[PDB]
């Protein structure tokens, strides 16, 4: 275009800057939600901080300029991406904020580049949901198939009975609005094959390499991240790591509890394990 050059994974990524400091912390979001998940703990970081947000997993993907790069296709090529982030935005080092899966696509980016990560902060992290002999990741196969139930039959369906059971508490709520909201900005086959790469991703190999510093915080009941998922990852990183289970319910708690969440990840990320 007469504008410039056309930059469409620019555009996918959606990098947005807010506030100051020598330290930037980086935020990543889980699947389903964006960068507004954060909306709460934002306010109380610009003062101190420099704060990156961006997006991720098919986010935002209904906007017709949004290309789903090849990239995309596995959390590793995600992993890829946030050090090309990192790299781009002169980041040289950062305290790392992920909800969810983006807690491991930090973890996978750190053991490439740990030199850019202070710390690590996981909201909400596991690093596999499928259950086997041996592993309890809170999903048996039963599970997996109902929670996907009419994502590619009827999108709309799907997401009326997904988000409550994801984020928790009542339908009406504030959070499973926003939720649902930002599950309606993915396009619904672009929602389909990242959901298929979160349930089929396991990730636990990947821990042991692990060496910056992980705080490692989640709600108690937490659908889709049994409680002892936070002891496991604390088990098995190779670096410093700290756990604090959270009397919260829901697995967006910063959006869902933030008078119960922000105060506690505000802790973890101002305060270094010794
Ligand atoms: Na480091
Ligand atoms: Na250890
Ligand atoms: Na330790």
């Amino acid at each position: 275009g007469p504008l410039g050059s056309m930059n469409r994974v620019e555009a996918a990524r959606n990098v947005h800057i807010v506030g100051s400091g020598d330290t930037t912390v980086v935020l990543g979001h889980g699947f389903g939600t964006d960068q507004s998940v954060w909306k709460h703990l934002v306010p109380y970081l610009v003062d101190s901080y420099r704060v990156l947000l961006y997006d991720n997993m098919g986010a935002g993907s209904t906007n017709p300029e949004y290309f789903h790069f090849e990239r995309y296709s596995t959390l590793q090529g995600y992993a890829h991406d946030l050090l090309v982030i990192l790299h781009e935005f002169n980041i040289r080092s950062c305290i790392f904020v992920g909800h969810s899966l983006s807690a491991m696509t930090g973890a996978i980016a750190s053991i490439i580049r740990p030199d850019l990560f202070q710390k690590i902060v996981m909201l909400s992290a596991s690093p596999r949901f499928l259950n086997t002999a041996d592993y309890l990741g809170g999903f048996e196969p039963a599970d997996v198939e109902q929670l996907a139930g009419a994502i590619e039959a009827n999108y709309k369906s799907w997401v009326s009975g997904f988000a409550p059971m994801v984020v928790g508490g009542d339908m009406d709520s504030v959070a499973v609005q926003e939720f649902s909201r930002t599950l309606f900005n993915m396009r619904p086959d672009i929602a389909r094959s990242v959901f298929r790469t979160i349930f089929t991703s396991d990730l636990r190999d990947y821990l042991g390499r692990v060496t910056v510093p992980c705080h490692i915080i989640q709600s108690s009941r937490d659908m889709a991240v049994p409680v002892s998922v936070a002891g496991y990852i604390h088990n098995r990183v190779g670096g410093r790591s700290v756990v604090e289970v959270m009397n919260t319910e829901g697995h967006l708690p910063q959006l869902s509890a933030p008078e119960v969440a922000i105060p506690v990840l505000l802790r973890h990320i101002k305060n270094d394990i010794d």
